[PDB]
Protein backbone atom coordinates (compact mmCIF):
# COMPACT_ATOMS: atom_id res chain seq x y z
CA UNK A 1 0.00 0.00 0.00
CA UNK A 2 1.78 3.00 -1.56
CA UNK A 3 -0.72 5.36 0.05
CA UNK A 4 0.90 4.78 3.51
CA UNK A 5 4.53 5.34 2.38
CA UNK A 6 5.68 8.84 3.25
CA UNK A 7 7.96 10.96 1.03
CA UNK A 8 11.65 10.90 2.06
CA UNK A 9 12.23 13.69 4.54
CA UNK A 10 15.22 15.03 6.52
CA UNK A 11 15.12 15.05 10.34
CA UNK A 12 16.36 18.39 11.63
CA UNK A 13 17.72 18.80 15.14
CA UNK A 14 18.81 22.21 16.34
CA UNK A 15 22.02 21.64 18.38
CA UNK A 16 22.78 25.26 19.13
CA UNK A 17 20.82 28.44 18.51
CA UNK A 18 21.93 31.88 19.65
CA UNK A 19 19.61 34.25 21.46
CA UNK A 20 20.34 36.83 18.71
CA UNK A 21 18.92 36.52 15.27
CA UNK A 22 19.07 39.39 12.72
CA UNK A 23 18.43 37.37 9.58
CA UNK A 24 17.31 33.90 8.58
CA UNK A 25 18.32 32.01 5.47
CA UNK A 26 16.03 32.06 2.43
CA UNK A 27 16.26 30.75 -1.10
CA UNK A 28 19.17 32.18 -3.06
CA UNK A 29 21.19 33.24 0.06
CA UNK A 30 24.87 32.40 0.19
CA UNK A 31 25.69 30.52 3.37
CA UNK A 32 29.16 30.20 4.78
CA UNK A 33 29.21 26.87 6.55
CA UNK A 34 31.35 24.35 8.33
CA UNK A 35 30.09 20.81 8.20
CA UNK A 36 30.88 17.29 9.20
CA UNK A 37 29.21 14.44 7.32
CA UNK A 38 28.96 10.98 8.80
CA UNK A 39 27.49 7.68 7.86
CA UNK A 40 24.54 6.93 10.12
CA UNK A 41 25.20 3.17 10.21
CA UNK A 42 28.56 3.40 12.04
CA UNK A 43 28.81 7.08 12.80
CA UNK A 44 32.05 7.32 10.82
CA UNK A 45 33.17 10.61 9.30
CA UNK A 46 33.19 10.70 5.43
CA UNK A 47 33.76 14.40 4.77
CA UNK A 48 34.27 17.57 6.70
CA UNK A 49 35.46 21.09 6.09
CA UNK A 50 37.76 20.73 9.10
CA UNK A 51 39.51 17.57 7.80
CA UNK A 52 39.03 17.71 3.96
CA UNK A 53 39.02 21.42 3.27
CA UNK A 54 42.20 22.45 5.14
CA UNK A 55 40.13 23.66 8.09
CA UNK A 56 38.26 26.22 5.95
CA UNK A 57 34.47 26.70 5.62
CA UNK A 58 32.67 26.68 2.28
CA UNK A 59 29.99 28.75 0.53
CA UNK A 60 26.65 27.09 -0.26
CA UNK A 61 23.71 28.65 -2.14
CA UNK A 62 20.40 27.66 -0.52
CA UNK A 63 17.43 26.45 -2.51
CA UNK A 64 18.80 25.84 -6.00
CA UNK A 65 19.68 22.15 -5.62
CA UNK A 66 23.39 23.04 -5.63
CA UNK A 67 24.20 20.07 -3.39
CA UNK A 68 22.21 17.35 -1.64
CA UNK A 69 18.44 17.66 -1.64
CA UNK A 70 18.62 17.17 2.14
CA UNK A 71 20.65 20.36 2.48
CA UNK A 72 17.96 22.37 0.72
CA UNK A 73 15.31 20.79 3.02
CA UNK A 74 17.39 21.14 6.20
CA UNK A 75 19.05 24.60 6.01
CA UNK A 76 16.09 27.06 5.64
CA UNK A 77 15.29 29.69 8.23
CA UNK A 78 18.72 29.36 9.87
CA UNK A 79 20.56 32.14 11.72
CA UNK A 80 24.22 32.89 12.04
CA UNK A 81 25.69 30.89 14.94
CA UNK A 82 23.06 28.17 14.61
CA UNK A 83 24.22 24.54 14.42
CA UNK A 84 21.92 21.83 13.04
CA UNK A 85 22.12 18.07 12.80
CA UNK A 86 20.48 16.68 9.69
CA UNK A 87 19.61 12.98 9.40
CA UNK A 88 19.28 12.57 5.64
CA UNK A 89 17.78 9.43 4.06
CA UNK A 90 19.49 8.20 0.91
CA UNK A 91 16.85 9.58 -1.47
CA UNK A 92 17.80 13.08 -0.24
CA UNK A 93 21.52 12.25 -0.16
CA UNK A 94 23.58 10.11 -2.54
CA UNK A 95 20.82 7.62 -3.34
CA UNK A 96 21.25 4.25 -4.95
CA UNK A 97 24.41 5.45 -6.76
CA UNK A 98 26.33 6.51 -3.66
CA UNK A 99 29.58 8.24 -4.29
CA UNK A 100 33.22 7.98 -3.36
CA UNK A 101 33.22 7.29 0.42
CA UNK A 102 29.44 6.67 0.47
CA UNK A 103 27.87 3.32 -0.30
CA UNK A 104 24.50 2.94 -2.02
CA UNK A 105 21.45 3.57 0.17
CA UNK A 106 23.28 5.28 2.98
CA UNK A 107 21.56 7.33 5.61
CA UNK A 108 23.71 10.36 6.41
CA UNK A 109 24.24 12.65 9.40
CA UNK A 110 25.47 16.23 8.85
CA UNK A 111 26.36 18.74 11.56
CA UNK A 112 26.30 22.09 9.90
CA UNK A 113 27.33 25.43 11.47
CA UNK A 114 26.24 28.67 9.86
CA UNK A 115 28.95 31.35 10.01
CA UNK A 116 27.75 34.05 7.67
CA UNK A 117 24.89 34.90 5.32
CA UNK A 118 25.28 37.00 2.16
CA UNK A 119 22.90 38.07 -0.59
CA UNK A 120 23.13 35.77 -3.61
CA UNK A 121 23.17 36.86 -7.29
Amino acid sequence: MGALIPEPEVKIEVLQKPFICHRKTKGGDLMLVHYEGYLEKDGSLFHSTHKHNNGQPIWFTLGILEALKGWDQGLKGMCVGEKRKLIIPPALGYGKEGKGKIPPESTLIFNIDLLEIRNGP
